[PDB]
């Protein structure tokens, strides 16, 4: 699925993600979201099962931004985990965590959870 | 946090997080886990806020293995999400989803959460 | 919102949650889930929100199934957290925590989340 | 584990969880939360696997808060779901989902998770 998960992909937010996936299960590109605070692209990297199931399961998959880059620092990350599923409407199906940094008082308090469906077509 | 990241981190599980902290944020390393369908050292890959608030505030970072080596292939993707907590009982306090490929019909069920405590300390 | 949560509804799995909201607050009423380890219906109960914002926000609300009937016993329980958005399409969207009982050796691997979108036709 | 269940239970956080469990499966009290916006007691219902496996696996249950009461509303929800388990040092271990009320703009944002350790002394 190198071929089937690398490219642009959007989500229900409005959001961009744009992926390589390498032979070797690497995840490596960038993010743009929508919503947030969060501004222009950020890096993403991330690994991939390079060689799934074939009794047409999906493909297991997850990735990681930090939301520092040169224009905004949200002093968070957010990871995606979730598979790839091909085919004439491929979709990656995710859950996610988005933590932020807290004091040790506020920790209860730091961590997001929510969910991202990718298309190739906005 | 590049020094306080860099290193070799233990969980409540007994597993081994071996990682390094780029100045751009970028974290790299292996993962062993004590637990599940695995075996030895899997690639990981994440990120950190490389410039976080300085207010005593942790710093958010997430990484992503991928459960497939030389050894086996489980199918299945780990992402942790969470802050790093600087000081003399450093610790990286985390919350972690583990998605398997599925069909579409067990997809409900893909997905499990959980929550690893690491120390620089076993 | 009680007029509104009371009812009959439906989520993409093809469940059903029969729900009653009383004026103090509670949820009650039974599940019948089309997945998992699971026939007929199984008793919940809950809370929402019974005086919320006014400025368009959603109803809070969460509600519980222990997954055990008259006809099976899954040794689990799973957790809804939502909120209640009104209109011409009503929707309940939550987010959930399924949780069986392991020995404490596998408690790591206990938990499984998912999201539920429910609607007031199926 | 009716016995087992019923109580004054307390979080590392000094929240206290007052339960009575029903010979039904019912979990019914009040939750005093140390943290966020809260105050005094809340209403709690839940429930609990009646007749949990006998191989030393913990008790599956959960339950629900909405955070209103006669002197606040948080406009939020909080659900648990764990396990019990017995013994000299009883624990319930559980993970936990918050969601507030939100416009439909901000749903992404809505839903906390974390995990919370219940023990039968502070
Ligand atoms: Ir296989
Ligand atoms: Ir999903
Ligand atoms: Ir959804
Ligand atoms: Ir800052
Ligand atoms: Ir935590
Ligand atoms: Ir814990
Ligand atoms: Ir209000
Ligand atoms: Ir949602
Ligand atoms: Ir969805
Ligand atoms: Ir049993
Ligand atoms: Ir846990
Ligand atoms: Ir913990």
């Amino acid at each position: 699925d190198e071929a089937g998960i690398t490219g642009t992909w959007y989500n229900q937010l409005g959001s961009t993600f744009i992926v390589t996936a390498g032979a070797d299960g690497a995840l490596t590109g960038t993010y743009e979201s929508a919503v947030g605070n969060a501004e222009s692209r950020y890096v993403l990297t991330g690994r991939y099962d390079s060689a799934p199931a074939t009794d047409g399961s999906g493909t297991a998959l997850g990735w990681t931004v930090a939301w520092k880059n040169n224009y905004r620092n949200a002093h968070s990350a957010t990871t995606w985990s979730g598979q790839y599923v091909g085919g004439a409407e491929a979709r990656i199906n995710t859950q996610w965590l988005l933590t932020y940094g807290t004091t040790e008082a506020n920790a209860w308090e730091s961590t997001l959870v929510g969910h991202d469906t990718f298309t190739k077509v906005k």
